[PDB]
């Protein structure tokens, strides 16, 4: 029953406070959403949890252990993983090599197990037919599947998915949701942000809504979708699920 908690995170860039105050929690076995308008601070919040950027204030805690001082690699070894929003594939490496590149980092895997895991990931994500294709040759949706698989290959306890559905077709969204639910069933805590509101809320048990660097709402999917404030500020007053 691990718990990942962020308290009162803040970030400024060149005097502009882009994250004012964001707190959130994700438990093992739980899928949690972070949603909101563009420029609201979602990726910056993920960056601060993962350790990609230093926070200007706030705390990152796993269980009753403040890890705010741990560098990126140490937080990764404590169980935090991140799927970047931006392209993260190795352009010149094949799909197989891209997955092996991450599996090589796994102290908890033998050489034989790494090869097995690579082949399993390719089947689960339906990219076996692209085994030898270079990353730069993949379409956007194909690349995204590889990038999600790479993030899972790290075997995180808490996985932060930054826009896993971007550029993905509807059937592949269903496949990825099913994979996400299997991670949840397996004990992972999942923190997901995406602008496909319907499909993200369908897979979330609860979600935080941020706007202009601050939280404006938190609740179950239906509580969010019927929140008239969220409709006005984020979903649009005429939003239909
Ligand atoms: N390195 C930076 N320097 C200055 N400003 C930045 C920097 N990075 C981000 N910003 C600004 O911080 C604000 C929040 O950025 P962030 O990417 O975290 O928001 P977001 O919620 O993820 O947006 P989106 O939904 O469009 O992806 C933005 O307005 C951005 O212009
Ligand atoms: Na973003």
């Amino acid at each position: 029953s691990a718990t990942l908690t962020a308290k009162n995170l803040a970030k400024a860039y060149k005097g502009r406070r882009v994250v004012e105050d964001v707190s959130l929690t994700v438990n093992s076995g739980e899928i949690v959403g972070l949603l909101g308008p563009n420029g609201a601070g979602k990726t910056t919040t993920f960056y601060m949890v993962v350790g990609i950027v230093p926070r200007d204030a706030g705390n990152i805690i796993i269980d009753d252990d403040d890890i705010s001082l741990l560098p990126l690699h140490a937080r990764a070894r404590r169980g935090i993983g991140y799927l970047p929003q931006e392209a993260s594939i190795f352009r010149r490496l094949s799909v197989y090599d891209n997955l092996m590149a991450v599996l090589q980092i796994r102290d908890d895997l033998s050489a034989e197990q790494r090869e097995d895991r690579a082949n399993e990931l390719m089947e689960e994500f339906h990219i076996e037919h692209l085994r030898d294709s270079m990353g730069q040759s993949l379409s956007g949706g194909e690349r995204r599947r590889v990038e999600i698989a790479r993030a899972l290959a790290a075997n995180p306890k808490f996985i932060l998915l930054d826009q896993p559905f971007a550029g993905v077709d509807p059937i592949s969204v269903i496949d990825i949701k099913r994979i996400i639910e299997h991670l949840r069933d397996s004990g992972l805590g999942v923190l997901i942000t995406d602008h496909n509101v319907r499909e993200t809320l369908a897979v979330c048990e609860r979600a935080y809504i941020v706007s202009q660097g601050h939280l404006i709402a938190h609740g179950t999917p239906t509580e969010i979708l019927q929140d008239e404030h969220v409709k006005r500020v984020y979903l649009g007053e005429d939003f239909r699920l």
